[PDB]
């Protein structure tokens, strides 16, 4: 039967089809991964007959390429699957103990490759942290129910104190991408930035809701919990200027206006409440 399952697998073309599509999503063409290939891979993540770790292996493999174009596109494809694919994909990445290792990545083929290597390294760290965040709390901050009956707003004190700093780590990694509007000049980096922006808006909301919950609980916590809360407030306050810059860039490059306005509004409201306590 194990022998049967193996022989069956040696006659299956599923894995090979998946790998070929990963290659098509990550060609040397300087454009975002094509929608048709991303869609096919999304459907793959819905298929129980698809080997998810093998699909992930193919994406990691493409990140060993020397070309920034191939590497960046593999990161983008991975991100796209984490966001739009079956949740078992990000769940699987969260379960791995080795993720992307692109901290030394440097393509020297020309100025474009050189400039893009910096963003590849930052983006890779963000995707690693996105997986790690899921691993640490066992859910995706950008997917959970929001509002007063939502996850972040209803979380109990002890969990809340452990959870907000994880949101803060994922946020920091996202904010470290740090691209200027005049650097968004090719389809590859633009595709990555669109996904980052989508994550960011949802992440900012989760962060704000965590802060709101803390503010509501503040007068009812133990003393050591208050200390941790204060540490959370202080870190919230110090990232405001970096968050403001992020939203500014997103607007320069063009709900967009609205979703950003609500982030500015709730964040401003939170700042005011925090400063009023101090």
């Amino acid at each position: 039967s194990l022998t049967d399952r193996i022989t069956a697998a040696q006659h299956s073309v599923t894995g090979s089809a998946v790998s070929k599509t990963v290659c098509k999503a990550t060609t040397h063409e300087i454009m975002g991964p094509k929608k048709k290939h991303l869609d096919y891979l999304i459907q793959c993540t819905n298929e129980m007959n698809v080997n998810i770790p093998q699909l992930a292996d193919s994406l990691f493999e493409r990140t060993t390429n020397s070309s920034w174009v191939v590497v960046f596109k593999s990161l983008i494809t991975t991100h796209h699957l984490m966001v739009y694919g079956n949740e078992r994909f990000i769940q699987y990445l969260a379960s791995r103990n080795t993720l992307f290792n692109l901290s030394n990545f440097l393509d020297k083929s020309g100025l474009q490759g050189y400039d893009m290597s910096t963003f590849i390294r930052r983006y890779s760290r963000y995707l690693n942290e996105k997986a790690v965040s899921y691993r640490q709390v066992a859910f995706d901050f950008t997917k959970v129910k929001r509002g007063a009956d939502g996850v972040m707003r209803t979380m109990n004190t002890e969990k809340l104190l452990k959870t907000v700093p994880i949101i803060q780590n994922q946020m920091d990694a996202l904010l470290d991408f740090n691209v200027n509007s005049n650097e968004l000049t090719n389809g590859v980096i633009n595709a990555a930035f669109m996904l980052l922006f989508k994550d960011a808006i949802r992440l900012f909301a989760a962060y704000n809701e965590g802060i709101i919950n803390l503010l509501e609980k503040y007068f009812d916590m133990k003393k050591n919990q208050c200390k941790e809360g204060l540490d959370i407030y202080k870190k919230f306050l110090t990232r405001m200027t970096r968050i403001s810059e992020f939203l500014k860039v997103a607007e320069q490059v063009g709900n967009l206006q609205s979703e950003v306005e609500g982030v500015k509004n709730i964040m401003t409201q939170n700042v005011e409440r925090i400063l009023a306590r101090g």
